[PDB]
Parts: C-alpha cells; structure tokens; sequence
C-alpha cells in the first residue's frame, strides 16, 4: 500500500478491525519506512479511540480531544478531516505528508470530500500514497454487507412522529436500540415520545456529538436517537437499530438559496453504516436492523459536493493548478474547476466566516464573493421578504450590533443556519455582531 502514486481503499466490512487492527500494522510499516504521514479522524470520539490503538507508536496528536505529551520527533500526525482542510486553506505550512490515512474515508461533509479530493490528486500526480479506510466506498450499491455476527434484517415502517399505538415492537423490546433520524427537530418528537413511555433517550447531533456520546459509556439508556453523524465510527453497545432510512439534502435552488429537502432516502453506504452499528460482536448473533424505507444515491446534486469545490478552488496545490474531486464521487456535482477560486482577501473572508463565523460553506462563499468584510453583517437584515427567518411563527428578531431591533432577513438564505432551535440561536448571535 505504501508505494508513492498509490490510493487504497481498504473495505473490510464494517467492525472487521480496520481501525484497531490494520491502522496500527500500517502506521509500523510508515514509521520502518520513514514515511510523513497523515491520520485523520471524522470526529474528536474517533481520534481518542485511535489514540488507544495506536498507543505505544509515535503519533503527534492535533486535537485537544487527546491529552498527551508529545516527544517532538513523531513523523507521524494525526487530526480530524475538518482540521487539516481548514490549515490547506488557512496561511499555514501543512507538511507534504508521503502517507495519507483517511479513516471513515465515506463522511460525507465538504471538508472530507475536499481532503479526499486534495489526497487523491497529490497521488494522481504521482507525489504520494493514500489508503482510504470505510467498508462503504463512494458509490457502493450494498446497503447489507458482511457483519460479525448475523443481522436480523427486517423492512417495517418506522415512526416519524409521536405515536400512540401500532408500533408496540419499538417499545416491546428490552435491549438497547440506536434510532437514525433524518434531523434534529424529528429526533426530538421520537425522543419525547420514547420519554413518555419510560424510556432513557439520549440524542446525538453533529453540535453535541462529542459531549452527549461521553453519556452513552457514562449512563444507562434504553434508545439513542441520532442523525447520520453517527455514520462515522461511532460504536454502541447495542442490539438493535431502527433506521428511518431517511435524511435532508441541502439543495442549492437558482445558485441563490440553500432548502433542507426531504426527508429523503438515504444511500447505500449510509444505510450499511446504520445497520453496521450492530452486528459487531461475534458471540451476540441476531442484532436487528428494522429499516423504514429503501436506499437511492441522494448525494447527487447535494450541496455538499458544491461546497467540497468552493473549498477545493481555494487550497493552493501548485502554481494555478486546482485539485480534483476523488474520481468516484467527482460527478455528485456539476461544477468548473477554479469556479470558486477567491482573490486572497475574499478568501481569507471565506475563511474567517467558516471557522470564525461558524456558517456552510456555500453562505460564506456569498458573502465573501460579495466582497463584504467579516464583520459587517448588514446583508443579515437587507434580504427579499421570503427570507425572513421565521421563530416559533413570528419572524425572527435581533439587537444588531448599533443596538436597533431587527427582522432576521437575510441577503442570501441557507435553511441550514436556522434548521433547529441551535442553529438559529448561533445566527442571531452572528447577525448581532456578537462573534
Ligand atoms: O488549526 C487549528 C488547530 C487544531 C489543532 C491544534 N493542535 C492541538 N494540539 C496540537 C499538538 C500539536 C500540533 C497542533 C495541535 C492546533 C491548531
């Protein structure tokens, strides 16, 4: 695998030992071979579980998820997805790693398409290796592959909503089960109405995964209701999954807005990571996946692979040249490359909006292709009249930051920055100037 102008895909079946067998016998190989190399982890959890595996090796930790003192002469770096596309693009050395590892290498989010499009062309143009570690590679058409132990499989409509009869298996059942839901506000509903029949629910999101996952390990539960996030190496304990087999597509309408559609299905590769959350451990045959719905490649024309290119125009690679997206997922899109290419002060507010600022890539593109400053939120208050943000039915209001009261009406909409009580709330707080 370690052989310069290579990429691997390493598909083992989901719990095949690919992160706590393989990764340790390749991160050796690396460090006998002088090779700089690359760990990078989807979420926080993960690399704190990759820390324990690779314990005794010589990794340089670049997450404040691993307390650890580092010796100063590891070769080898470990970090999350996000992390190492946000310092491609920030004014700062990233190392010209040999190796790159990219763990759960399926996420879906912009900055793991783009550092799969960053790795995969470096390799292209024969400068280094990769190996891309996910039993669901970019269009697998298997939503049941291979497990540890045998998966009861069973189709059944799953709730949606709070329901007061026709579903007794839900609650029949005297084991733990994991719950994909297609969004925050829909987990909500089932974990309330789980909460009114006796249940333990805990809810994972992609704002309180790292916290609230500590309560899995921590407390008893009977149910975790989760979005996809949980798609990405999360381990459980548990014996059953009931997956809705839905999710929202961001869309982008007209290059002008971003809609939540759906809820939609899901692809194959989510849905055998949901189901791969059980089936895991060899001596407990018969975990159940109740699945609500069938599979469809909802990742086409996704706003994600959109923004993945918004981040890709952005990263320097070598003189004007702009990386690729990784050939499997590159039609997911239709895009120009260098489209999105900024000039280096609307790129260094693209970027401060996104870290800083906290907004999807595609708003911060708008806002900074407009060629507004970082901190002038003006455009939070001057949008269309179908842009009011809406707060429990009236429209939303803010202090900006001269101290008037205003109608949350942006320039350009993105049903992502107000998609859950959360979301809005961190918008108000960027409208007022306030980060
Ligand atoms: O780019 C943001 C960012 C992310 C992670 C870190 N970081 C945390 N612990 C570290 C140890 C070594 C090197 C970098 C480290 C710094 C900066």
């Amino acid at each position: 695998m370690l052989k310069k102008k290579q990429l691997t895909v390493l598909d083992l079946h989901p719990g095949a030992g690919k992160t706590r067998r393989v990764l340790p016998e390749i991160v050796r190989e690396a460090i006998k071979k002088r090779l700089r190399t690359v760990i990078l982890a989807p979420t926080r959890v993960v690399a704190a579980e990759m820390e324990e595996a690779l314990r005794g090796l010589p990794v340089r930790y670049m997450t404040t998820a691993v307390n650890v003192t580092h010796s100063g002469t590891e070769i080898v770096d470990l970090m999350c997805h996000a992390t190492f596309t946000s310092r491609l693009l920030q004014p700062i050395r990233v190392p010209n790693y040999n190796l790159n590892i990219m763990d759960e290498a399926h996420f879906t989010d912009p900055s793991s398409i783009a550092a799969r499009g960053y790795i995969s062309t470096r390799v292209e143009m024969g400068e280094a290796a990769a190996i891309f570690m996910t039993a669901t590679p970019p269009g697998t058409r298997d939503a049941f592959p291979d497990s540890n132990s045998p998966i009861m499989d069973t189709e059944v409509e799953v709730p949606e909503r709070a329901w007061s009869s026709g579903f007794d298996w839900v609650t029949d059942h005297s084991g733990k089960t994991v719950w994909f839901v297609p969004s925050v506000r829909n987990g909500n509903e089932i974990a309330a109405c789980l909460t009114k029949a006796g249940k333990r629910v805990i809810q994972l999101s992609r704002k309180t995964f790292e916290t609230e996952f500590q309560k899995t390990k921590n407390q008893e539960w009977d149910f975790v209701i989760t979005t996809d996030i949980s798609e990405m190496g999360a381990n459980f304990k548990a014996d059953r999954v009931i997956d809705s087999r839905r999710c929202l597509k961001p869309v982008i309408l007209d290059g002008e807005r971003v809609i939540l559609a759906g809820p939609m299905p899901v692809t194959h590769a989510s849905a055998a990571q949901r189901r791969g959350r059980i089936g895991r451990n060899p001596n407990k045959p018969g975990d159940e996946y109740m699945y609500g719905g069938g599979c469809a490649e909802t990742d086409e024309g996704h706003a994600h692979w959109l923004e993945a290119r918004m981040l890709l125009d952005n990263i320097y690679l070598q003189d004007g040249l702009i990386a690729s997206l990784y050939r499997p997922e590159a039609d997911k899109v239709a895009a120009i490359e260098g489209e999105f290419k900024l000039r280096t002060e609307q790129r260094k507010t693209f970027v401060e909006l996104m870290k800083r600022g906290d907004l999807p890539v595609w708003l911060a593109y708008q806002v900074a292709s407009a060629g507004i400053t970082y901190t002038d939120r003006r455009w939070c208050f001057d949008g269309t009249t179908n842009n009011t943000i809406m707060e429990d039915s009236v429209p939303a209001e803010v202090w900006t930051k001269y101290g008037e009261k205003r109608v949350l009406k942006p320039r350009w909409m993105d049903a992502r920055v107000c998609s859950d009580h959360a979301a809005l709330k961190s918008f108000k707080e960027f409208a007022a100037g306030k980060r």
